[PDB]
């Protein structure tokens, strides 16, 4: 690889791993459209299995970027509209608080205070109906953003209804397969089990547990190679031959709401480039990122801006991931780790790397 890339990546990542006691890590840098890969440490400590370019990591909430684009693809196919009432796709949802709550609000966490997590107790379809029926908003729709798996999770489930496909089948057929993400999974198959890293939390080996609307909100597993290709695809959607997928990617980076200096897309979050690093670094802290904040409506939404820092953080109990890119600069990064280490450390390292290559 170019020495510049080698040196910035290693000088930033080595101390990060040391400081954060990360068992295993994979990093991709996309530089002028081409990926460069780096790996450290262990996918499985006990069995002495190293992290490779084929190792699967739990993306956690980075999954929301796939959900957003899949929703975008459905919009482009004419199957749904973000302006549609939630009730259009869920006729059993009769409770009056849902009047005025649209697919846009679900997708962008602005329904009025849907909770971060679907309760563990919610198992069945009848349980889920009861949960959403009984949910009482703190705020009018389209006034406050509160990051929520229960929000974008429901969006994901409803966006695929008109197709008649399950969420997983829809994602496989319409996103993963066209983009040749052949080692990206909602459910890891037996054939790939040898490559599936353990997550580590408080020293114990852990994998994500099943939960309602998990696929839609936090359930994707992927390799560093497929994630680099995912970044390439979002960096440069005009290279994508499938027209509805191309438009869907573009819609996911449209700017729907603004809070502080961030803009909410479908899954993706964006800021103008050049960014104030302090703002993205400090803003990634879950203190801020999980806080209820007032939003300004962008009416109508701004199309995907090339001069953006586009990103998403995501975690599970045992994994920590970050993806960021700058379309204008054909520059991007993917950082996958099998420890949930603090968001700001992720973003700081990503900033340092991309800033040096920009
Ligand atoms: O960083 C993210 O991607 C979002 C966070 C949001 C979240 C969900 C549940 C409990 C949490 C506790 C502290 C902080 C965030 C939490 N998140 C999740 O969204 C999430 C889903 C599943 C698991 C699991 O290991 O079963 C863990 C998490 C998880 O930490």
């Amino acid at each position: 690889a170019p020495q510049q890339i080698n040196d910035i990546v290693h000088r930033t990542i080595t101390p990060l791993i040391e400081q954060q006691k990360i068992p295993g890590m994979a990093v991709a840098v996309i530089y002028q459209g081409k990926p460069y890969y780096f790996t450290w440490g262990y996918a499985d400590i006990a069995k002495k299995q190293p992290v490779t370019q084929q190792t699967l990591f739990e993306l956690g909430s980075v999954s929301k970027t796939f959900t957003g684009v899949l929703g975008g693809d459905a919009i482009a196919r004419g199957e749904i509209k973000l302006s549609d009432p939630t009730t259009k796709y869920w006729p059993e949802l009769t409770a009056k608080q849902w009047n005025g709550i649209t697919l846009l609000h679900l997708a962008t966490y602005t329904a009025g205070g849907l909770p971060l997590q679907v309760p563990d107790e919610v198992k069945s379809s009848s349980d889920l109906l009861r949960f959403y029926q009984n949910w009482q908003p703190a705020w009018a729709p389209g006034t406050q953003r509160l990051y929520a798996n229960s929000s974008i999770g429901l969006f994901g489930a409803l966006a695929v209804k008109p197709s008649g496909l399950s969420f997983e089948q829809a994602m496989q057929t319409r996103v993963f397969q066209p983009l040749k993400l052949n080692h990206t999974w909602i459910n890891v198959p037996p054939a790939e089990e040898k490559n599936y890293a353990w997550g580590y939390r408080e020293g114990k080996a852990v994998h994500v547990s099943p939960g309602a609307l998990d696929a839609e909100a936090y359930g994707v597993k992927s390799t560093i190679e497929d994630m680099a290709r995912w970044v390439q695809s979002n960096l440069k959607p005009l290279d994508i031959n499938e027209k509805t997928l191309q438009q869907g990617i573009q819609l996911a980076q449209s700017r729907y709401w603004q809070t502080g200096d961030m803009y909410q897309g479908l899954g993706w979050e964006m800021l103008d480039w050049p960014v104030n690093p302090d703002s993205i670094i400090n803003g990634s802290d879950n203190k801020i990122a999980l806080a209820a904040r007032p939003v300004k409506a962008i009416t109508p939404p701004t199309p995907a801006v090339r001069a953006s820092w586009v990103h998403k953080t995501g975690a599970t109990g045992g994994f920590g991931s970050y993806v960021a890119f700058i379309p204008e600069k054909e520059l991007g990064i993917v950082m996958l780790a099998n420890k949930n280490y603090p968001n700001p450390a992720r973003v700081d390292a990503a900033w340092q790397i991309l800033n040096a290559l920009q």
